[PDB]
């Protein structure tokens, strides 16, 4: 709770505000937690407790009446989130906050998925103070930071935050005076032949060069990179496959041996069995040889 | 109220799902807005009451077991969605609202400003329907759509919209050998001299390779549209002097047929007089012989 991403900042403050006055507006949609005020330039920092209450505030409390001044509150963007990329199909949210939690406090880490349910190889991760997001991307520009088994590396990049709030509106836009010449022509669609229909199709067909010799680089260097990433995942698969085909040698020559020296126990059994019959046979020949002379004896 | 934004997207939906059984678990969240609802694939989207009551229904639908599939109500991602490249820095929100909705129904339009509040030359467009944006795209395919005096071409692009509040979860992760395999290994950092640590370097190689060929291309791609401004902006600056050259010596030659004529008539005005002075001096000769002709006849007889 209490995340930089329920902070919100108030602009168009009077230059007589007071830590507490400021506070105040804020009461009655929970409890204030951080606060930052800079009294003399007119703007004020504030975090909530949810984005939940972040999003009632500023729909109740933007361009309201405070000592003549319209002020201006707005959500704050967050200094302490960074961009991953790089990442297995296999990294979850969870582990990406197991993985960042050794650099400093990890306030929310998420794994972007696209709109079927598969990962896309980039994550956000938001660090609870500034400090820790500075640290842990020194760490891994410098040094080699990993979350799998498999040594695929982590690219840690700054967020480029863009705004859907503020953007550039006509009042603070007419500020200029080529404004007046650029403005001047409505917006239409272009009529063939023209002097400015020629640029229209020269630049366009330019666009459609640098997106494709853009795109070209984009494959040329995935090709390259699938290179390394397939080489160590099919040939160091083999080193596994080695150690593994030499325990089954192993553990046939245990079971060869046996099938060798004891069942040869069983063959020399068999012997005994043959000599007992050879036995019975020579005990009658013996009594029969009696027998010739005891015919003779009597 | 009942827009783009209060809008939730629904996945992982078993095969009894019908018209009157969707319509129960919305009958309870205010009043049910757009009913939607397809049989093959299973998705679709409504519209909620407001911004803030979307985000309650959000959140108590999500990850609920209802006949084996969980289901996966995340923020609707915006469809139809647009993102304008190339614009000038003199284009406002309110200017690219106008005119986008030539097309169709414009829900929010911005154009992106940087760290100093200044144009970036980039917007984006949120359309409602998805024929308008259809639309809007082939008309920027087989012809132009201009916004200024300056012909610098709007470069529509499909806007990609990608989920990041959910995520992957381990609780809804599903299972595989490798899956198992990889999750053995703690988070770890590799050490110098080690293989893991040489593969990884020599890939983190790849990548400054790869920033190296994109930012060379986009300076070397950036210099020759560069060109093309200075080749079509200066031979305009010299065009329009030349265009006016020709207003110039047609109201030049004006006068040169003014003055001509006015020498004309004054070459006649003199012609007039100089054969006036002829006849009328003739006269006076006329006279005189007839005179003294009439002088030596009468001096005869």
């Amino acid at each position: 709770t209490y995340t930089q991403r329920c902070r919100l900042f108030v602009g168009n403050l009077p230059a007589d505000i007071t830590e507490d006055e400021f506070k105040r507006l804020f009461a009655k949609y929970g409890e204030p937690g951080e606060v930052f005020i800079n009294k003399g330039k007119g703007f004020g920092f504030i975090k909530l407790e949810s984005r939940a209450l972040a999003e009632i505030a500023k729909a109740e409390l933007d361009d309201t009446p405070m000592r003549g001044r319209q002020l201006r509150v707005r959500f704050a963007t967050h200094a302490a989130a960074l961009s991953v990329r790089n990442l297995s199909p296999y990294v979850s949210n969870e582990l990406l906050e197991e993985a960042f939690s050794q650099f400093g406090p990890i306030e929310r880490a998420v794994v972007i998925v696209d709109d079927r349910g598969r990962s896309t190889g980039k994550g956000i991760v938001e660090f609870a103070s500034k400090p820790a997001a500075r640290k842990a991307f020194e760490r891994c520009s410098e040094g080699v930071f990993l979350l799998t088994t498999t040594p695929r590396p982590v690219i840690v990049e700054p967020l480029e935050q863009l705004d859907d709030e503020d953007g550039l509106p006509e009042k603070l836009a007419q500020k200029n005076p080529m404004y007046q010449k650029e403005r001047e022509t409505p917006p239409r669609f272009a009529q063939h032949g023209t002097f400015e229909y020629e640029y229209s199709q020269r630049w366009k067909s330019l666009d459609e060069m640098e997106k494709q010799q853009r795109e070209q680089v984009e494959k040329n260097m995935k090709d390259a990179k699938d290179k390394l990433e397939s080489e160590m995942e099919d040939a160091y698969h083999e080193h596994q496959a080695n150690l593994l085909r030499q325990d089954l040698m192993r553990r046939q020559e245990e079971l060869r041996r046996m099938e060798e020296l004891h069942n040869q126990e069983m063959q020399k059994r068999k012997e005994m069995q043959l000599r007992q019959e050879e036995e019975r046979r020579r005990r009658e020949e013996e009594m029969m040889i009696r027998q010739r002379e005891m015919e003779e004896q009597m």
